[PDB]
């Protein structure tokens, strides 16, 4: 009747390119300003649809019906820069790495953005070192 | 030294959500107006970063350094609406289906946007029916 085809690799390749576009600040449309205790701010550019695709919290926050018309800054307080960076990194690459003291703070950032995949992975490392 | 983790499923889930966001016209930032012979126009909303992630042609066309500040319309002539729809669909889901007369016109749309994965798949169906 009909001919179809699926490339089983397409999502990995494309996130790859989207991660490239982020590192080069191309097509970005949100900057997260994270400010946390005394460490000065950081800025992260990213793509709102890529954030919303991995976090129900970023989904809800960016899908409200408002229109961008430029760059929206999101002030994000209550999380160390290094934890937001690794969580954006997970959004864009599906991987995440950390040492054993930061693994506590990463499960708190993942719970805050409902990145449940990371939450369960941390919660496993925490009982596999106890 | 350090603890890391990779969710081998994350890209498929997230494209899933991005495809959802497209169907609902949320966070979109390009409308392709395809006009082709006498069939009237069609409009497709999509996410420029998701287009650019799957097509070198859409990459180059959206990554020039210009800023969006709203919705950019791309006039796309020289391809049937049904072929652009299925190619956007491939961008967002990695799959594509078609009957045997449209499979000719899809390999021409894929070559036009350098969606090489589809091009080689069509080029195989064309010699597997001859």
């Amino acid at each position: 009747r009909t001919f179809s085809y699926t490339l089983e690799d397409h999502t990995k390749q494309a996130f790859g390119v989207m991660n490239e576009l982020r590192l080069s600040q191309q097509l970005c449309d949100v900057t997260l300003q994270v400010k946390y205790e005394d460490i000065p701010a950081a800025q992260f550019m990213a793509h709102k649809v890529v954030l919303a695709s991995s976090s129900p919290v970023f989904k809800a926050m960016f899908t409200n019906g408002l229109r961008e018309q430029g760059m929206e800054v999101v002030s994000i307080e209550g999380i160390h820069p290094k934890v937001m960076e690794r969580l954006i990194e997970f959004a864009y690459t599906a991987s995440i790495s950390v040492g054993e003291k930061c693994v506590l703070h990463v499960m708190n950032g993942a719970v805050m953005y409902q990145i449940d995949s990371v939450v369960r992975a941390c919660a496993d490392f925490l009982v596999q070192q106890l």
